[PDB]
This record gives structure tokens, C-alpha cells and sequence, in this order.
């Protein structure tokens, strides 16, 4: 099957790219989206680091939630029965989702903040903005 990394634990100390780069990679095995870019290096391009992200602000995964299925029977004498028992279904695999893309906000939301390369982007982006004295 696809394995699962967790994020590296907040508050340690660590590596951007030793602990992420690992956890991005096996996310991504999800992704029903390709090419797949990856976290990249110290020096990747402030253009390279936004499509690596802006990858990940619109991810869409083909991750199942369907452990906790009921069976759908195919032979039951009340007409409605599979219809019904497959929407129940999907109404608990939907919620799953949006719990799992609500997790990948937040992860995704860590790593930017934690990206040292942002850091310094936007350090070079404050320093354009005020030689170009628009205020």
C-alpha cells in the first residue's frame, strides 16, 4: 500500500528539508494530479518554491476513507435499500475527506512558515518595495 509519514514534531529542532521533503513526498503519492513538483533545495527559485506550493493549495487526492463501509447488498426486495446504504456511505467517506483536506491545509500552512527560503524572499521582496518608494 502507500505509507504514511507524520510531520515532524513541532517545537524540535531540525532540518527544513530533511523533515518535510519526507512527509511531502508521501502525500503526494495521493495526488490524482501530475507533474508532481517537488519541495525542492536551499537555492530553488522563488518562482519554483510558489509552484511547488501553489501545487499543494490546490490538491486533490484519490485518498479512500472506505474502511468503515456497510455492505451494499445487491439482492435485497426493497428497491430503495442499495441506493440508500451507498449514499450513507459516501455521506461518511465525504466527511472523511473534508477532514483530510482540512489536514492538509494545516500541514501545508506549517511548512510555509517554516520554509527558510520564504523567509528570505520575502525579506528581498520588503527591500524591491521600498526602493521603489510607491508610499
Amino acid at each position: 500500500f502507500v505509507a504514511d509519514v507524520p510531520p515532524p514534531k513541532k517545537g524540535t529542532d531540525y532540518d527544513f528539508y530533511e523533515a518535510w521533503g519526507p512527509v511531502f513526498e508521501a502525500e503526494a503519492r495521493f495526488s490524482k494530479k501530475t507533474p508532481i513538483p517537488s519541495l525542492g533545495n536551499m537555492d530553488s527559485s522563488k518562482k519554483e518554491v510558489e509552484q511547488f506550493y501553489a501545487f499543494w493549495h490546490r490538491f486533490d487526492s484519490w485518498r479512500t476513507f472506505e474502511f468503515l463501509d456497510e455492505d451494499v447488498p445487491d439482492d435485497s426486495s426493497n428497491r430503495d435499500h442499495k441506493r440508500y446504504i451507498e449514499r450513507k456511505n459516501k455521506a461518511a467517506r465525504d466527511k472523511k475527506k473534508t477532514a483530510d483536506m482540512a489536514r492538509l491545509v494545516k500541514l501545508v500552512e506549517r511548512a510555509v512558515s517554516e520554509d527558510p527560503r520564504i523567509k528570505m524572499f520575502k525579506e528581498e521582496e520588503k527591500k524591491e518595495k521600498e526602493r521603489r518608494k510607491w508610499e
